[PDB]
């Protein structure tokens, strides 16, 4: 109940009362998923004279036959295998052909197979499976020679000449599979 | 029309998801991402006295059994791609191979090979149509074409080839048709 | 401080499963060949790099499901001929010579003659291939039959050509 104007020090004042990509990277790089599988095919087109023999004395060493190819492969999944197919065009005077797949570091062949030529070229095959031991590149080589005796030519007639006058192709394929 | 001060009642106032897919993908048989593989090595030497003839080719009695294999598909509506790669010798002549599915009364698939006397690879390549996800058994029989004795994994006299044990293989790879 | 007029008014104042690019998705096709075919066409140095060598025994159409894929091809043909060489050639439609050539053998009795290769796919479109078989230089070759054209073991036999899609490294 009071109102008006008044001085406060020096002021005159009024006053008053008022996710797809994320899978994709996993899938293409996670080795533990059994998805995803390496494949490699290795053509062999050169004519190779295989003078090295296979015999009981060298069959369990590295010295049997003649090397015709060397292959490096890498698994993309853990605990996998490679299903291996070697299909080699070979000729020899009537007799047996031996094939040996060797894994680098071992002291003898990983797998041995047998083929035949009558004198004219014939496919000689090795089919096997490799047990992979990690995700590291691994190198394998294929050797080919006569069974006990004879010279074997790969990709050529028994004298070394071109079959049918052309270059021919033998193949070694590796297909990764999960057991 | 006014300014000043006034009383109002008593007041004086102024105014103026990844794991969820991954479990599916790694276990669902209907998607077709899961593919079985099995390889069966055969390393024993087996004398195959049983023959294949027109009278026994469509029975279970042709040739001699060299292996029996049990496999399980992981996907529905799948097939197995089969490769049997058998080392065999015989005196000059033909070799017959027959894959039999358990329960059937004759071979599923038949193939042919050759030996001149020295060992040679004899193969059978086929595809099997799978009918569920249950283990299934198959067997491989080998014998002469019409006549002759066939040795598997051995020379024509039963001895070791090159003095070692040799390996024949039968592989089954699961694949999905289109 | 006080009150004053500002204009008219009186105022207070104061100071305060379908993506091809992955690639899961792998086609498989198998083509059984069960007819007996008398392959009178020969392979010679003069026809080996043409379309005319041998005799066609099958034609296959396949479709890749993934990009930058290959088909792993296996042709496993039952064949007989009087003592000698068998030649197989896989041809891709539109080419003017074989994509791959392989060799087999018969002594007179049937034997498996194989061709194993890989094909490089170039898209996701159906593509047609064919297989041709014939003698090496001379001789008649019978597919799925004895060297005289009769049934082997008195039954129908089956040769196969398979295509399996795979993805290279
Ligand atoms: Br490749
Ligand atoms: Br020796
Ligand atoms: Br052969
Ligand atoms: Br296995
Ligand atoms: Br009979
Ligand atoms: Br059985
Ligand atoms: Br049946
Ligand atoms: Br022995
Ligand atoms: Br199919
Ligand atoms: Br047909
Ligand atoms: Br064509
Ligand atoms: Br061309
Ligand atoms: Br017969
Ligand atoms: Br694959
Ligand atoms: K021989
Ligand atoms: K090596
Ligand atoms: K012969």
């Amino acid at each position: 109940g009071n109102s008006g104007f008044y001085l406060y020090n020096t002021q005159n004042c009024v006053f008053a009362d008022n996710t797809v990509q994320d899978i994709l990277d996993k899938i293409t790089t996670d080795p533990s998923l059994g998805l995803l599988k390496a494949f490699n095919n290795f053509p062999i087109t050169n004519k190779i004279q295989c003078n090295g023999l296979f015999t009981p004395r060298n069959i369990e060493t590295l010295l049997g036959g003649t090397e015709i190819g060397k292959f490096t492969v890498t698994p993309k999944s853990s605990g996998s295998m490679f299903l291996v197919s070697a299909d080699i065009i070979a000729s020899r005077m009537e007799g047996g052909v031996v094939l040996a797949l060797v894994r680098e570091g071992d002291s003898k062949p990983y797998a041995i197979s047998y083929g035949y030529s009558s004198g004219v070229p014939n496919l000689c095959s090795l089919r096997t499976r490799i047990i992979n031991t990690g995700l590291t590149p691994t190198t394998y080589s294929l050797r080919v020679g006569g069974l006990e005796s004879g010279v074997v030519w790969v990709n050529a007639l028994s004298n070394g000449n071109d079959i049918l006058g052309i270059t021919n192709t033998s193949n070694v394929s590796f297909l990764e599979v999960i057991p």
